[PDB]
Parts: structure tokens; sequence; C-alpha cells
């Protein structure tokens, strides 16, 4: 499966857990300073895989239209506040980890180890769903 072929939630999801172990993704302990569910308490690598999901989908991409995507103007040279950093790091930690690349005049895009990365991750998502779901009980 890909990518296209499994709900973004529980992809993000799943991504998340992978992105645990690998050790360039370290949150930087912004989130947890915030009072404003393990999607609350991984915040970071939930941010990060929905970051790495979005680069897969719509590369190339560059920082400051991700930063308009997820922020609740565009102002690339404006000195950025809290939602350009989260991007700025994630990226940095992605290209750290060989998942995503700078492509000159172009933007951010997936590299060949963060497609597979995903999509192996979508694959187990899909396996599970097919088993899961059809055998639930009804009532
Ligand atoms: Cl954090």
């Amino acid at each position: 499966a890909t990518v296209y072929d499994v709900p973004g939630d529980l992809l993000v999801e799943r991504v998340a857990q992978r992105l645990k172990e690998i050790p360039e993704i370290k949150p930087p302990e912004w989130a947890p300073f915030v009072k404003t569910l393990p999607e609350q308490e991984d915040w970071w690598y939930y941010r990060v895989a929905s970051i790495l999901r979005r680069v897969y989908l719509d590369g190339p991409v560059g920082i400051e239209r991700l930063r308009t995507y997820y922020g609740g103007g565009h102002a690339p040279e404006r000195f950025y506040k809290a939602g350009g950093s989260i991007i700025r790091k994630a990226l940095q930690q992605l290209e750290a980890a060989g998942f995503v690349e700078k492509v000159p005049g172009k933007g951010r895009v997936i590299t060949p180890k963060g497609r597979s990365f995903l999509d192996k991750i979508a694959t187990e998502l899909k396996k599970e769903l097919e088993e899961i779901i059809p055998e639930l009980k009804k009532y």
C-alpha cells in the first residue's frame, strides 16, 4: 500500500511511533510548556510524522508554504515565531534522518528512503484495517 491507500490520522499515529526509534527525531520540549492522549504526550513525533507525510503528498514544497498550510500571510523573510520554528526544526531532523532533501528552486522533497519508510508503515496499517474491521462484532 502507499500513503494514498490509508487514512491520514491513523498513518500519522503509526509513523509517530516508528519515529520514536529514529535517533535524529528529538523532541524540542516545546509542547509540554503549553496548557491550552498519545497525540498530545508525543506531540513532536506526531508533528514530524504529519510534516513528513505532507512533504510526500505535496513536495516539492517550501518552508513558508508548509508554515502557512499548518497555521491557524505568506512572508518567508519574516522572523519566524513558533510555527515557522516547528517547520524548520522538523525539516532539519527529517533531512538528518535521510527522509527529505532540499531541491534548489523547487522545495523539499521526500527521498527514496523516506518514501519507503512511509509506504512500509502504510502497508502494515492497511493489513491491520483489512483484518480488524471486517471481523468486528456487529452488536
Ligand atoms: Cl516538544
